[PDB]
């Protein structure tokens, strides 16, 4: 994996973690949680405008077995295990240990692992910006949400309730007569038009 | 960017993945495991059944699943919160109201599909999926076993001057702790350390 693995020196501990009050299982919690952590400031820090309930979805999807296991391959975690066969959540949980190994190693400081984890997570955060920290696109939502509820007689309109290109703000709404169906905000009237239908397909309803 | 989330114009069909689904997931699944076997097939044409198995295998997981369930707010169209399990069926729900939908001509998921996998089956062809690079291994193996007095040497068991290629291996004492082949020497003493490190019984 491009970034370089930061190292175990003591034998004593590297054999914790692969050897296979009573075994290590005191790591495991440590990689957890310093994972758990790290992970969040760094993604924090990287999506400045993205909700607190985008931030849970993001760190659940960077630190489940998925990804741990993949990182554990790519760091051949599979040959350093001294075992027997492959489910089985395993990878990710000796990944953790592994984590909580070089976090004891270092006197529990943290910022020389922030700094691998920043770059071990790069190419999965750039990922997020495309089309996650976004929202979506659907060129369609105004006649897809007409479909639904429009005709000749009522019709939704898009009335901008907020506008100008000036420091930012052009926010429309989409009314079917007088309920406001759903309001988003965009750079531009469309997008914003478009995404204030989106925002009201969300919620279908009239059966 | 991600391609849009494709439309689904019947409500009844619609609300049968999304306010409450059976036997539509059952066809999303087997639907949605096919195309994407189609498109790594084509993709990866020297890729052997192995690799082809798992590169299916991570594609279809719960995991991207619910990350695509994510993407397009699918936590929002529906009305417990929380890997995910349940989001990845509705997606495979989703692929099959789709499918049913349009009568079940899958021409056309594909398509949405190869855009939508674009990103990752790139990931996968760049020249690994889940392999090792090269490392910083000759000086991480000497602070085990290596002193200025005493230390391992990297010595060229065979030359590969573009003919063939060089192996290299790690002697210590006696012993010789790893040997590797890498088009290199440098790359062939750097993975012949990595092949001794993923052996640190003693010594």
């Amino acid at each position: 994996k491009h970034p370089p693995l930061p190292f175990i020196k003591d034998q004593t501990l590297y054999e914790r973690v692969f050897v296979h009050n009573s075994h290590n299982e005191r790591l495991e919690f440590l990689g957890d949680s310093v994972l758990n952590n790290l992970v969040t400031l760094i993604i924090y820090d990287k999506f400045p405008s993205a909700s607190e309930g985008k931030l849970t979805k993001m760190r659940s999807q960077l630190i489940d077995n998925h990804t741990l296991t993949q990182f554990s391959f790519e760091y051949g975690f599979d040959k350093r295990l001294k075992t027997t066969d492959e489910d089985q959540k395993v990878y990710a949980d000796i990944f953790e240990a592994y984590i909580g190994a070089l976090s004891v190693e270092r006197g529990l400081d943290l910022r020389e692992i922030k700094d691998w984890l920043e770059k071990l997570y790069a190419p999965k955060l750039e990922a997020f910006k495309v089309n996650f920290l976004q929202e979506s696109v659907n060129k369609e939502a105004k006649s897809e949400l007409y479909s639904i509820v429009g005709t000749a007689s009522s019709h939704p309109l898009y009335v901008v309730v907020e506008e100008g290109n000036g420091s930012h703000d052009f926010v429309v709404e989409c009314r079917m007569g007088n309920d406001v169906l759903g309001r988003a905000k965009a750079p531009s009237q469309k997008e914003a038009g478009l995404r204030a239908a989106m925002d009201a397909l969300k919620n279908r309803q009239l059966l």
